[PDB]
Parts: C-alpha cells; sequence; structure tokens
C-alpha cells in the first residue's frame, strides 16, 4: 500500500525530522539539559490534587464524568472569571470565559476562526515556537517585531503597521507573551501595553495575549495584563493550569468578547467535543476553593533561586561578548553569542561537553537569526543549573575560536 | 469593534443555531428525552476511578501530571495494544497506537491528514453526526450508501466505487461505525466486512472504522472489528473510553499502520500538544490490571434490560406503518415512519406530547430523508422508556392523520 497517495496536501509538507534531530542530541548520554520547557514536578500541587480528585468522585462524579459542554465546565468557568477579575481587575462586562485543551487549541482555534491564507499576524521575533506552529498551518503571512528589555517595540510595530496601511494591507492578530516570554525571558512594559492597545484600536486588530506565566513573577513590579486595560474585547487572553496546577490536565482557558468566545466554541466542538471533564472538576475545586492562590506563592519560592542561579552562573562563567536577558519570572533566559556563532551548528560541541540548549533560530519565522539560544531553569536544581553553565561557557570560548 | 470582519472564511460559514434550537426543545418541561447520545452515569466506574486515581498519584505522579508525548502515554498505548490483540485477535505486526482526545479529535486528525477540498470520502447513509461535522470543515464530496439490517449496503457501494473508476474519480476515505451504528443500531455483517476490505484493495482506498461499541455487544452473533481482518493496514481503527470507562477523560486511540500514525501525530502536536496524561495514566491501569475486563460485562447487563424495554415497547404501542431496527447492542435504535411525514416538523407535537427524540435528516449528509428519527435507551430507567415510547406512539397515531 502506498500510503503517501492518501496524504492531503499540508499533510504533504508538515514533518518533525528538526524535533527529532534536537531530541536525540539533548538525551545523549552525561548531558545536562537547559533545553527543556518543562515544569518541575516538585511544583505539581499532588496531595492537594489527591484530595480534589476524592471530593470531587465522591461528591461530583456524574458532572465530573459525563460529557460536558464545549464552552466548558459551568462552575469552573465561573470560578476562572471570579478570580481573574479579582486577580488582574478584568474589566469583565464584555468577557466570556471558555475552557480549552490547553492553551495549545485556543493557538490552533485562533487560527481556524481569524486566519485566511495570507492574512497578516504579527509576532514577537523570537516567540513561542508551538504558536509559530499552530498558526502556519493556516498559511498566514507572518509579520514578527523585535524585542528588547521591555518587550515587544510597539515604535517598531506602529511603523511597520503605518506601512502596511500605505500598502493597503491590514493586521488581523497581534500575538504576543507578554510576560516572562517564552524564549526570551522578557516583559512588555505597562506603558507598551497601553500603547499597544491604542494601536489595536487605530489599526483595528486583535490582541492574542498569551499568559501562561502571569503567575509566575519573582521580582521586579507587577506587570498587569495587557488585558486589564481592554474595556471593549480588543484582546484575547489565554490562561493555562499548565504552570500554576500541572501540564498533565490539559486544561487552559480563554478570556474574550462573546463574539469571538461563540466562534471558538463552534469551531472547537468538530475539534474534541469538550475539554476533560474530570480535569475540570479538579480545576473549579484547586481555584474556587482557594488552593491555587496558596500554592502560587510556594511556585514562586521553588523556582525563584533556579532563576537566580542561573543568572549567577551565567555572571560568573560566561566570557565577555555574551549577553542575556534578566527574566523577573516564567521559566527562560536568552543567551545571545556574537554575531557570526551558529548556536544550531555549535549544538554538537555543546553536546560534547556534556550541555544542551534549544538553538534560537527555530523560535524565528524565517530562522534567521542564529547567534541565540534559549535556556531553562525550572527543570534542574542550583547545582545542575551552575554545572551546566559552566560547561555552556567553556563551549562558547572554544566556538569563539573558531572565527 | 466589528469582530465579524476578522473572522475567517470557513469561520464565517460554521454556525450552531440548529443544535441550539434543538436542545431547547428537548430541555422542554415535562419532557421524556430519547434523543440524548450520552451513556447513563451508573455505568461510570467510580470506585475503580477513585481507586487508580489514588494510586497513580502516589505511585506514578510525575508521569501523570507531565507534559506527555503526543502519541501518548507509552504505558496505555502498550496495554491498548496487547488488550486488543487478545480481545479481537487483531493481526498487530502493521498495527501501531496513539491516543487523542477522545475518538472525535481522531476524526479531526483524519480530516487534516487526508482530505483536500473535493476530495470524495464515503460516509454511511445516515451516518454519526460528529463524523460529519469534523469531516465537512475540510469540505471533502459527500458520497453516502444506505444501509440495511446487515449495515452498510456493500454491494451498492461497489457500484459506486465503478461509477467513480469510470469517470476517473478516487475514494480515500470510506468511514463507517460498523457496530451498532450511532444513529442506526445496525451492525456490518461479518461478509461484508470481508468484502469492503476486498473492495478496499481493489479500488485503492483506506477504512475508518469507528468502534466506540465495539464492546458493547447484549445479543446476537459476536462480529470481529473490520479490523480484525485488516492485514496490510488497509484499516484506521478507532477506539475510545467513552463508552467503557467514562466521556470525561477524553481519552481515545488509533490502531493504524506507522506511516499513517506518523502523520496524525505531526498534526495533533500543533492542535493540543498531547492527550490529558492523568487520564492516560488512570486509563492505563484500568485496561492493563483487568478492571476494563470486569466491568463490561457490568455494562452490558445494565444496558440490556432497557435495550429490551425500548424494542418491547416499540411492538406494544406503535402503530403500523411504523417500522425500526433491532440493535443487538450499543445505545441506538432507528424509528421510520411512513413517507411523507416530517419528524423535525413533527418535534414541536412530540414535545408538547411529553417526548423527545433526535430528527433523522441531521444524519445525512445533504439532509434529504425527513421521516425517521434516532431513539437513545441508555439514559433512562425501563419504565420510563416505555412511558416515552407510548407518548411518542400516540404523536405518530395523530401525525399520520395531518395527511
Ligand atoms: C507553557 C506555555 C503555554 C502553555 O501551553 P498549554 O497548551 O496550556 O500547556 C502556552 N504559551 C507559552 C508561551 C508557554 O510557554
Ligand atoms: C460515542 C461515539 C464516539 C465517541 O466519541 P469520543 O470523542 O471518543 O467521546 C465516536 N463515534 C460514534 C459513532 C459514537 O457514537
Amino acid at each position: 500500500i502506498n500510503f503517501d497517495s492518501f496524504f492531503s496536501e499540508k499533510a504533504m509538507l508538515m514533518k518533525a525530522s528538526e524535533v527529532r534531530e534536537l531530541l536525540k542530541l539533548v538525551e545523549t548520554s552525561d548531558v545536562i539539559s537547559l533545553a527543556g520547557g518543562l515544569p518541575a514536578p516538585e511544583t505539581f500541587p499532588v496531595e492537594t490534587i489527591k484530595k480534589i480528585a476524592v471530593e470531587v468522585l465522591e461528591e461530583h462524579a456524574d458532572k465530573a464524568l459525563q460529557y460536558g459542554t464545549t464552552k466548558g465546565f459551568t462552575p469552573l468557568r465561573l470560578a476562572l472569571a471570579r478570580w481573574m477579575e479579582k486577580r488582574y481587575d478584568i474589566p469583565m462586562s464584555k468577557v466570556e470565559i471558555m475552557t480549552v485543551a490547553g492553551s495549545q487549541q485556543a493557538l490552533d482555534l485562533i487560527g481556524r476562526v481569524f486566519l485566511n491564507p495570507g492574512d497578516p499576524i504579527v509576532v514577537e521575533a523570537p516567540t513561542y515556537l508551538a504558536a509559530i506552529q499552530a498558526f502556519k498551518y493556516y498559511d498566514p503571512e507572518f509579520i514578527s517585531i523585535p524585542l528588547d528589555d521591555k518587550g515587544m517595540r510597539v515604535d517598531l510595530l506602529e511603523e511597520k503597521l503605518e506601512e502596511l496601511r500605505k500598502q493597503g494591507k491590514r493586521v488581523k492578530i497581534v500575538y504576543t507573551v507578554s510576560t516572562f516570554q517564552n524564549p526570551a525571558g522578557v516583559t512588555m512594559s505597562v506603558d507598551r501595553r497601553k500603547k499597544l492597545l491604542e494601536l489595536a484600536n487605530e489599526y483595528d486588530f486583535l490582541i492574542v495575549e498569551d499568559g501562561p506565566y502571569s503567575e509566575l513573577r519573582y521580582s521586579g513590579e507587577p506587570t498587569p495584563p495587557i488585558k486589564h486595560f481592554d474595556d471593549y474585547g480588543r484582546v484575547i487572553y489565554l490562561g493555562t493550569f499548565s504552570k500554576i496546577l500541572a501540564p498533565g490536565f490539559r486544561i487552559g482557558w480563554v478570556a474574550a468578547h462573546p463574539h469571538l468566545i461563540r466562534k471558538m466554541e463552534i469551531a472547537k466542538q468538530s475539534i474534541d467535543l469538550c475539554t476533560n471533564t474530570f480535569g475540570q472538576a479538579i480545576a473549579w475545586k484547586y481555584v474556587e476553593n482557594g488552593y491555587l492562590d496558596e500554592h502560587i506563592p510556594k511556585i514562586i519560592e521553588f523556582y525563584k533561586p533556579r532563576r537566580d542561579a542561573m543568572l549567577e552562573a551565567l555572571e560568573e562563567y560566561m566570557p565577555e561578548g555574551v549577553e542575556w536577558t534578566k527574566p523577573e519570572g516564567g521559566m527562560f533566559v536568552r543567551v545571545t553569542l556574537p554575531e557570526g556563532i551558529d548556536t544550531k551548528l555549535m549544538m554538537e560541541r555543546a553536546v560534547a561537553k556534556g550541555v544542551a540548549y534549544v538553538p534560537g533560530e527555530a523560535f524565528f519565522v524565517h530562522r534567521d537569526k542564529k547567534n541565540t539560544m534559549r535556556l531553562n531553569f525550572t527543570y534542574v536544581p542550583e547545582e545542575t543549573i551552575r554545572e551546566g553553565v559552566r560547561r555552556l561557557a567553556e563551549t562558547i570560548k572554544e566556538e569563539m575560536k573558531r572565527v
């Protein structure tokens, strides 16, 4: 049987050889990996989860195990609306909540609901790889905007929007991981958040704010989600239980205008019918009964030291010519090497010295920048982080000699 | 803000006004609903689920709560391969297993992976509404084939395939809910299953066998899944825990040739990253430790009486001119009224008399047959079923008078 002849056009394109190649290197024996994107299992509130699971099965079995609505388990959606309104002072008048099988599904749904081939969509450069993967399927025109210490360069965005306007072109969506960005670790300043919203009205586009780390600030001044400043529904906010509960439940939520939620709901129905109800019932109690609020500080207390250890090790071992972001939360740090260095090609040399990272090329729509890398500090203890950074520094010193 | 201007072409099309209209009628006060498609909560093995959940959280917390692979939790996939091989004597050489967020996701993935606009796909007439919904998004050309007491009319399929061949057209996929069909309740005979496979080789197409009720036969002679006769990978088998464990976990699985699984895996990654791991770990123990095999007989024992009550009530109260299928398992029965009767229009009259059903028009790609309906017997007790059928019979007697 020739199976290839059955595949659709989009299926013929998609492939994952490069992710397999990277996994092969990262999993090599005797390698300290700083290339992961996973939360630390020590942060999973297992005892709390066990207690709630039992509670749900004893008092809410039928609703927790039966098919649910596509929009999502109402008690959870209501608890999330209340929690968000309170924690971020979000104007809720034009806000409705729907749950999704992880924020990832929201990304795919945003693609289905808003993107026609060729539609211009703005993403940061670099940006979340899974977002690029989700949107690319819909073949939009990717417009990338650089970042700096204060996140997306909204000044450059405005210039690009004007240029596009003059070309009779329009941007439908501006996608931003506004706080503790994956992969850069930078955070959009409040002044830029307000400006982005102004631009959204001026150039009439919608903002997709991915907020997976909104609850994980370890230091610096709080930066309210862009959604907090949204009074009309210009922002589609994506939250997730992945980093504040556990990735396993595959439960995320979308806070947006009813008109958008209804469309996303219709699109979701044919994809998976509903988000898993058992996990939703558990998340319901987790949020409504105060467990989430009690656990967040514990997560911060666990990650902060690892964040500090990585920044301290970089300062201690990295040679001159190397720069890195200073994340005030989240799980990632971006390291930038001198121009001319290809961190993808240097990978095997890093692995040879016992360390792994994610070559930065992948986080760029066109994979045009090659001297950066993403490091992770959540998954490994402080000493391992230091040893890992030490090995990476030697790798870099040697790479710098090549040319 | 004019949100409509942002919606994609496909988003502009999709809508759910008719499902809302039906839900409105079904939920009317004082109505016995035979229009549901849900398993009975009494069949959920709650105590077993509670025990396994605790076990998983005490002994496998990290793997049950952390992000999983897109292909699926290996211990579960291996247990499913073993269980299937044993229970259905499936030739496993060219079979690999991947888990999905319910079989529904498999349907969407099959659409993404195999269907280009205009591609001919065969479905039974009637067929599973959610399947039509999943495939339609990909705009294929629906080719429908009638059913009879022994399922899909494979003789008619062959004639249609020949006609298409002569037209230079080819069918990529033949989708069939081979056992205890939703909505008809009929089952494809073993002779037709073997013939369908022969045709798959002769006309070179792939078979998607949806087997949500493969484990729920209450009477009659066992009919092995079409997959049991597949030695080369012509069949993509879809199983689900929805009717044998609980719909809430949103865990289904796909048993197919590695080449197809790999493509589906790539497509799934950008949709939701992975199926929820917590539910997968629970399903793993449920299957591997023998719970599933012990529970199946209990489900059969619970549903069989309800199946019998509905068939007995139809025979007792239905007027001459009314026919219905005699399901040997599953959850549905198809009732056919005299030509000229529109069960969609009769709906409000049925609701007025205290009973609801699903007008059959929806289960047809073009919604061209209007004298049928789908009844469900799993969700309500025997006496309620009889009272419901009694009210439906009076509704029909009166409808027959109209013209
Ligand atoms: C961690 C993360 C997510 C979460 O994805 P889920 O599908 O909810 O697990 C989303 N966006 C970014 C930027 C992340 O790094
Ligand atoms: C019940 C049913 C399913 C199961 O769907 P899930 O997404 O696994 O819950 C699939 N196909 C048909 C024909 C069914 O009636």
